[PDB]
């Protein structure tokens, strides 16, 4: 439940954290990989009654990288604490670190303004699905989206949704409120267990307006799949 | 033949991943180069029942790039397990990635707005002929485009469809729909025995009105020669 | 005194360099690394009266670095020779440097032209904090901004202040001016307890007409938290 | 002898492939360097039936580049095959690839609608110099220029010869068309004993219509000297 | 004198290489080090009869960038050929490229169209200062700029000389004619003994016309210190 207080509710910070595996961990002996991998899971444990840990393999999915995790927060000092003990690991030691991106959760902006029928569907986020694939896609906005009023935002956030009523069901959606925190506006994450699905609502999106305002819409598009931290791990230390 | 289906059908995923070996693979031994090699073909059959893996030679012809992979498969759970695996190989973790992108098969979109002769011509697709070059040009589309609507675009890749018909036998040509898995919106696929032919093909696009609204083409240009992969292999056992 | 001096007199130097320790660094023995993390610290208070330096750890927080100096100096070549002889110590020979900018105190160039109240609310500027959020963002301004008037740009001005007033409390801000000493115009540094506050505050600034004139804004963007420098490289030497 | 052929026939591809030398070729004895020499040297009388390997020194005048050949080969399959062999000898595994272009020469498609005098003054192209200096400059067209009729294309290529009428003699030019090959349109290349006569050239060019119209325009430039082998190669062997 | 004539004269090349130290320079033994920072002094003594080097110290001032040479010569292979052997010392064999442009001299080509009081002004460029700094800006004009005739040209340049008058005595300055050298058109040059002159000489400059026509702009700005060589070199000997 905690866990699900942190996934839903507002004003709770999400880090994406991306980083590969270095070759000369591999070039290590499987018996100390295995005690490097304990010691990881440990440190998870360790803090798993302030954060919430999720781990993702974005090895041959998302060009250089092997490993995500996704981690809620109600002080990003709390996650720095976390990932700079994660990066001091015998296994963190041998990791590259990558992307990092922040963002904070926030009751929706636009929803109120739209039709009623689009506020009742909205109530719709995803399905039961296990080890689903995860998407996340940076989003910057344009200094001409910002110069729009509430109201125009209002309607174009409408025709976005609109777009998107198709893939309630099929694609589970979270939103994180970046800026300032980051090179960008928003943090969007989804998951799926159908891709080609996630493709349709994408390019359903490409034709609303809204999509115009994109600056920076990826760079990267992060790949991958969503399992257990021992899962993953494992096939680390194999 | 479950070749063909892969290759042909609708909802497989093709992946392309770039390889650059590493100077440091120079330093082994070469009998440890040629055990390592030996690895790699093994963990090729081993999948051979879920995934259709080939290869190509870019090494001389693309910059900073010696091999790249064509995965097909149903599930890119499947192509994730097969790369992950390939790049933790000796050879694999010797190799750094140039490159990884994915889309999907799709029945198309355009092609029943086309008058009926031009769907009877687009039944053509390459000609028998062994060890072709081959190219891949990645595409992203600009806003402007998207924007248009469904008339206008089919008129467009009409017109496309129109400049191209002269290479329909000379060029063999596949599709693959990115938008959602990485930074691009397409993946374009293409053998020749006749490289000026394909430039010529490149050049009569470059006329048509749908050329304009590409925001990115290329970047990277990959440019090969399709090979068994243990003659690819062979060289780095030198 | 003279450290109050240097943080809030015109004529000063600000310098922002960003670090990041390399692999190769924890494969140097354990009490190898404490010894060289007690250079550092000798270095830097020798350097004391000269040049002001403030640490702030940004591992965990900023993508690809571990620790950002801030170093206030009247005179630019006293920051050289500091820089200099702290990459050159041991832990500094192992850092790769994630950035180097500087700029210039200035007296304010436009709110002598804003509205009585505007000028006496500006007194106020952040609050007694410990160990805070930091956050630097570099920006240049488009060529149409320097073709502004003096009257236009001050109108400009002072809607960007009008829209951060609610924030003088939480936000503690500084402006260094950069022009030619770098590639941008402007650094800007913030300190802050809460970060939604920073976050609302740039939000508030996307809205203002001369947001539109950044023709860069970030790349990067560095988040981190103020500390002590021994509890920065204590890390290093675990 | 078939040299001249190769240097001057349509339907001949020509590559530019560049090189920077790895920083630990130095620490190998002078003995293995020797050695290494002769085999390069070699290599390329090998290959001296079927290609044309010239080779030009950049260290020192290009930006992270030691070495360019430019290729003539009939087929791009055998220049692969040459380079493939190169990068594999013992000085080649030591080189990393700093640029890869190709394109075909081809009978010219403007020239046929100039003035006849400027038909005459075109059939010089440089003249007698040992050693000259040599700059190559990849060029993109804009989909504008795509998009002109054969008659406008004409007029503004006559244009731009116009331009270029007064540096016929002391620069040496030569066009590939490379479009579909790698990312670029045309890779231009020129030979010149007198740097600033190159110089006024391209200044010249850059006030003709025709200018405007490229999408990218060098990136890199490269600026080297034209050299035998054996000279370029002694500077590693020391 | 000789000297002299090389840093006055029309017609000398220009060129600007920087170079970053490799960090395994610092796995050396100091005894190693010390004898290979010594081999540099008497290469630019060996080559003072045909060129003149001059030395900048970077390090802690320009991001990834330690050392400048600004070297002039009347015939660019021979500086080819200097850079060529320092970068074959045992020094010069641990550094990396961070930047290599190189230009021409030449008389005004609009001074001749200014006032008469404008042209008297101009004969004052700098005062004598030791140890200044230096900066210097690459640029690169749009095609518009080139689309203009002479007399529109010379009105923009006037314009950018009055806005400069005001620091002819503060800053030094020198114009390289670069195109077609290199990717940009222009290299400057600047000498000061007070950078918040020359920070305000720029954004004098940032509001004339001829600012806009800057379709590039430093990237990199290089700021560094006019030093003796030995005052460099023994840095890297601790
Ligand atoms: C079924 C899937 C989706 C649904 C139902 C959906 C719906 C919404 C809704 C209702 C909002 C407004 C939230 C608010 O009022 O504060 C929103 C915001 C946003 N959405 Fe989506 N969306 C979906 C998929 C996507 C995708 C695939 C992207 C891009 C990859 C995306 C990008 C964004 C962005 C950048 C914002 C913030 C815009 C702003 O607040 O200024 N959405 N979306
Ligand atoms: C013999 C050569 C070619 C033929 C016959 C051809 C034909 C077609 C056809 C019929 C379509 C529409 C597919 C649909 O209805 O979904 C299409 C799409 C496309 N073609 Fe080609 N094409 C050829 C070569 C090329 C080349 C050389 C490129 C670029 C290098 C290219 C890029 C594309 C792209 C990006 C699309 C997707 C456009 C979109 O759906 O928005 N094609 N092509
Ligand atoms: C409490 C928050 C802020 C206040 C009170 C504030 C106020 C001001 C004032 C009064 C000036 C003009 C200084 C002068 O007259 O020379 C200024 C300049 C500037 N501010 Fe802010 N600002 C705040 C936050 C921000 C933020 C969050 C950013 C961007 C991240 C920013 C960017 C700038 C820039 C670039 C300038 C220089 C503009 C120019 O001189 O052309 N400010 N600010
Ligand atoms: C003595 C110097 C030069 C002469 C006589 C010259 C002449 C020509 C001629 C006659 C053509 C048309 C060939 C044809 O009909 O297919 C051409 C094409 C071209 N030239 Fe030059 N040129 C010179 C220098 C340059 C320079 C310095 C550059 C750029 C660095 C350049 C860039 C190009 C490009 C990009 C084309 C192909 C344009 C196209 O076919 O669409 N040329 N040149
Ligand atoms: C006291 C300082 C300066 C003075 C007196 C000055 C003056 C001049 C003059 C008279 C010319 C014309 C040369 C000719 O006729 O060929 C010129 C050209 C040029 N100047 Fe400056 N300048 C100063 C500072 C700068 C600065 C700070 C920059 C840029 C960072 C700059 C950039 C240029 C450029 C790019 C040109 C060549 C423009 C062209 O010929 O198209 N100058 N400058």
């Amino acid at each position: 439940a905690d866990r699900e207080k942190l996934l839903t509710e507002s004003g709770v910070y999400g880090t994406f954290a991306t980083f590969q595996m270095d070759h000369d961990w591999w070039d290590l002996p499987g018996e100390s990989r295995v005690i490097s991998v304990a010691e990881v899971k440990g440190l998870v444990e360790q803090w798993s009654g302030k954060i919430l840990v999720e781990s993702y393999l974005l090895r041959g999915l998302s060009d250089h990288a092997d490993l995500m995790f996704r981690v809620h927060a109600r002080t990003l000092s709390d996650t720095q604490q976390f990932l700079s003990a994660f990066m001091g690991t015998r296994l963190g030691r041998h990791l590259t670190s990558g992307g990092l991106l922040h963002g904070v959760s926030k009751k929706p902006t636009y929803v109120a303004g739209f039709p009623e029928s689009m506020k009742t569907e909205l109530q719709v986020n995803g399905e039961s699905g296990s080890r689903p694939y995860a998407i996340v896609i940076p989003i910057k906005k344009d200094a001409e989206w910002w110069a729009l009023d509430q109201e125009a935002r209002t309607a174009l956030m409408q025709e976005h949704t609109q777009a998107a009523l198709p893939y309630l069901k099929t694609v589970k959606r979270k939103l994180y409120h970046s800026t300032g925190l980051d090179d960008v506006d928003f943090i969007t994450y989804f998951e799926t267990e159908r891709l080609e699905d996630f493709h349709n609502l994408v390019r359903a999106l490409q034709q609303v307006k809204e999509f115009r305002h994109n600056r920076r819409f990826g760079h990267p598009t992060l790949l991958g799949t969503m399992s257990p931290l021992d899962e993953i791990l494992e096939k680390f230390a194999q």
